[PDB]
């Protein structure tokens, strides 16, 4: 429209209908130049890299890029609450996203002080990725995204993508995008962006823990139609064989017949946070679970969908089998476990096997009169017909969605760290300060210029999102599980700010506190 | 239009249809001052030259020019290569262009 | 028809379209007789095979059977090369089969 | 049809219309089976060529192909006779083209002799390429067109052709083809085959020969008002300089102003069918005039047309210059001038240069006081403007049509063998006999067969085509120069069967008879 007029209002809250909760959420974002408006070539090398396993080739763009790929950006804690308390499951239905109030600032230093002024007639770049066609890195637990509290101003990330690596060389079959290669629109001050999108069909989020477990779906009073064997030589000595059968039933559960067993595995070390229960060694890297790729090996992590612990064993974790979420103000390399917060997914432990443990035992040789009968632990196992399992449960700071991997084939493509698995995930929205030149010579000169007036912009983004409910039609009695706050006395309230003003997560919350039956 | 209103958007991208391609290209410019805003005679006695075969006579003009005759102003080379190994022959129809997001500093 | 008069004509060839190619080959054969009009058990025994592995029982039928499960036997070399250079992707549609110009000696 | 219905007529006749002839002539033709059904690799290797020059790649293929690219297998002696004694011009308009009659033989060897027999359900294959797809090699006069005389039965040619070499071997870029990748139709003993062809539109051949030189277009009785330099210096010492200028009138015609000059040149070598007028050594080869084409010498051959000589110097020919055709019985190598009949473009003296002569001289320095002027002989001249010039005659033995090759550029493609060029002329015909395999082996080999029963085939072709008359309308007194038979009496009738039956064309025939003013 104009300079004096603004392009767009604030637009914060969530709207809870019967079957639907609409959110809305508006932020303050900053974006500065990035690489001084190069494409830069990045790699190992460039980076000091050295490991093998560690290894990358890619490209480093000007342009930024805009993530809400977190619950916390579109639910409060209050929200959240709800929802957890009150569904049996949610997915995401459509899109609504904003652009607006975009103002372009530039910055002049004269001598150690630096001055600010508005640029009424730069411009800045925006384009969304509908077709796909550029690197997915929304599908990754990066930071940079909305900020959870509304009033935090957020800078935008840069937008980097890799591509195929030898080392710290590319291959012939390496592929280099240029942004620029993409119409998108040019917004002055007085202009504003938005567009809609439609989530694919996904299921429901399991917000639910089960109230029964696999192995006690039987009728706890009446004995099965089915017999075991339950003796093979003579009790109370030589030439003492003789087969033996009895009825399954309630006093022997573990031996009944059943239809379904539990989900896969890929078994992960045991670390206890009690420091003395663990081996006096450097175990990490060395004893981690890990799967290997052209030669690069990558940790699994957080892998399968697994139990973290036993019950009662709330001490021990797997040793990369579990979202690991930091504390606010928490630092980036060798923080304490008490600058952590370690997420569980304990309520899956009556459908999936525990992370730790084998899947089970397997008959390994033929008995006989010579050889007694043998068994193996089976420390990984696949996809077996009758399996059933729960997927990683999501948390209000953690991931929302992924995007597929364009394969020929792939099996429950449900996110590894929790969400929805989506061949056409909401687009990457990609940002940019256009380059503005600063005075040229009087004389022509072929190179492209590298002289631009230092340029930051700042304006207001917004997104809704529109969220289906499955609501709980259960027949239980007794009361539920609830999250809850907790009344006790404390010097600051928890999911609010401080008296520096710093807003805090002390917890993760999951979605799993309602029951239903398996 | 306006101060505050963008004049146009950035067109950069690539269409191939059946027998037609379409390419189009955006750039950022950079515009001096020429001369001083003055018309100056020019020749080889200005520049110093010498020879009989590089004797010139002629003007310099405070005006610029846009120039795109070159190939790759408008294929990228993955499309340079579609175009060469899919095509026996090709020949330009039709050109757009515009300039628009004035800024003058 | 008759004697005379040739059933069919000879078709090989590919027609690319936009999103289709169309591919036509003909060949000539030669279809002896087998087993001498007669169905024969078979198995591991009658062709001296020892190993359990390899073991096998079945039966050799006087017919013959036309294949062109092999993609060469439809793309020549260069509509390979266009295919592979310039798609992404392919399936089979559709498919046309004739017998024609039977000759019996 | 059927077994015993013939599939066409014998259609062979001239229709003589006011502006149109149309020319209808059957053949009966035999094709055999060529390389055994099977396609072949060629090289200078495989036929033990050495020669640089005369280096080769390509492919034989098991196809047989129709040609009728000579006037006289369309126009008798006699139409050909009234063609060119009654008409300016000419070109073919329409073409009509039919094989019927269709006659598959099997050969069996029993012992020393051979028995034919009918294989009534065998087919053999025809197409036309008609998108010119494939190698076009009836621009080149090869043998094996249909015959003049009507009553020869003739064999079908044998395909092949030629691609990129380097010396023996190929290049990347060299092509393959083969000619079952083509649809065709198959046709057995009751069925025929049929096609029409539009000629795109070419100039009338020069049917005429010019009764004015280039040089003799002015007035003989009327002065120019242009003026000549007649004198420098003082005539009758030193110092003896005086510029002069005389009107070019008739008494100096060499010097008056022209507007239009004689075409292009490009110098042969002189040879006199008085053998003791020649050079007492080897000069064929050596002596000749060529081009260079990636390092190969192809000879210039019969080049630019020129004028053969002088007037009266008809003892003498260009090394080669001059097409040369073979009288009936003529061996293949080696034979003496008498067995060879030398056609001359004599009529084109008129506007074109002689073969043998320089086209004229030019200034090569800059006359003076100190240095005397200089010329040079131009020993060939390019295209310049103003040129005028007469295309090669054709001949009632010699080829009709060539394919212009697509190339970006061309000057004048008038093929220059003589004849009407075109970017798409008549399409090549392809025949060839569909493999019979013979009894395979009771056992599946998966080889391909080596094993076919000997055939061949034949037939009757019919090819009409009408061609476009352009009348003349000369207001000459005198009689004009006609083609005429020689009363004197003779052993056999010129253009007829001698007594064991062989036909025979005694003379090369010209179009260009009548005249027409410059």
């Amino acid at each position: 429209d104009g300079v004096g007029s603004s392009s767009g209002n604030w637009h914060c809250d969530s709207q809870w209908l019967g079957d639907r909760v609409i959110t809305t959420s508006t932020r303050t974002w900053a974006l500065p130049t990035y690489n001084n408006h190069l494409y830069k070539q990045i790699s190992n090398s460039t980076s000091g890299g050295s490991s093998n396993d560690n290894a990358y080739f890619g490209y480093s763009t000007p342009w930024g890029y805009f993530d809400f790929n977190r619950f916390h950006c579109h639910f409060s804690p209050r929200d959240w609450q709800r929802l957890i308390n009150n569904n049996w499951g949610f997915r995401p239905k459509r899109l609504n996203f904003k652009l607006f109030n975009i103002q372009v600032k530039e910055v002049t230093d004269n001598n150690g002080v630096k001055t600010i002024a508005n640029n009424l007639t730069s411009t800045v770049q925006v384009f969304t990725d509908s077709d796909y066609q550029l690197p997915y890195v929304l599908g990754s637990a990066h930071e940079g995204c909305l900020p959870p509290f509304p009033a935090d101003v957020f800078m935008i990330p840069q937008y980097g993508y890799l591509t195929l690596n030898d080392g710290s060389q590319a291959v012939g079959r390496s592929s280099f995008y240029c942004l620029e290669y993409f119409p998108s629109q040019m917004l002055r001050t007085g202009n504003n962006f938005q567009f809609s999108y439609e989530f694919e069909n996904v299921p429901f989020h399991s917000s639910y823990a089960h109230s029964q477990s696999l192995d006690r779906l039987m009728n706890p009073l009446i004995d099965q139609y089915l017999y075991y064997l339950s003796k093979t030589i003579n009790g109370s000595g030589q030439n003492q064989q003789t087969l033996k059968f009895s009825v399954a039933g309630p006093s022997n559960m573990a031996v009944q017949g059943r239809n379904y067993i539990p989900g896969p595995s890929y078994r992960q070390q045991r670390v206890s946070t009690t420091v003395t229960q663990n081996n006096n060694s450097e175990f990490a890297w060395p004893g981690a679970s890990s799967w290997a790729l052209n030669g690069r090996n990558s940790l699994m992590n957080p892998g399968p969908a697994m139990a973290s612990h036993k019950e009662g064993e709330d001490r021990f974790f797997p040793l990369s089998g579990s979202l690991i979420f930091g504390k606010q103000g928490t630092g980036r390399d060798n923080v304490d476990a008490d600058k952590v917060m370690i997420t569980n997914e304990e309520e899956i432990k009556t459908t999936n096997p525990v992370a730790t443990e084998s899947y089970g035992q397997v008959a390994t040789n033929h008995q006989s009169a010579q050889a007694q009968a043998q068994t193996g632990w089976v420390q990984n196992q696949g996809i077996l017909p009758g399996m059933v399992w729960q997927d990683r449960d999501v948390y209000l700071q953690g991931p929302i969605w992924a995007k597929i991997p364009h394969t020929d084939g792939n099996f429950h493509p449900s996110p590894l760290m929790g969400g929805f698995g989506m061949k056409h995930p909401p687009p990457q929205i990609l940002i940019k300060n256009t380059p503005v030149p600063a005075d040229p010579p009087t004389a022509f000169n072929k190179d492209k210029l590298n002289s631009f007036i230092t340029q930051y912009s700042t304006g207001q983004v917004s997104v809704e999102i529109e969220w289906e409910l499955q609501k709980e039609n259960s027949k239980r009695w007794n009361p539920e599980i609830q999250y809850t706050s907790n009344y006790y006395k404390s010097n600051n309230v928890e999911f609010a700010v401080n008296t520096e003003g710093v807003y805090s997560e002390p917890r993760p919350i999951g979605t799993r506190y309602l029951t239903r039956n398996l």
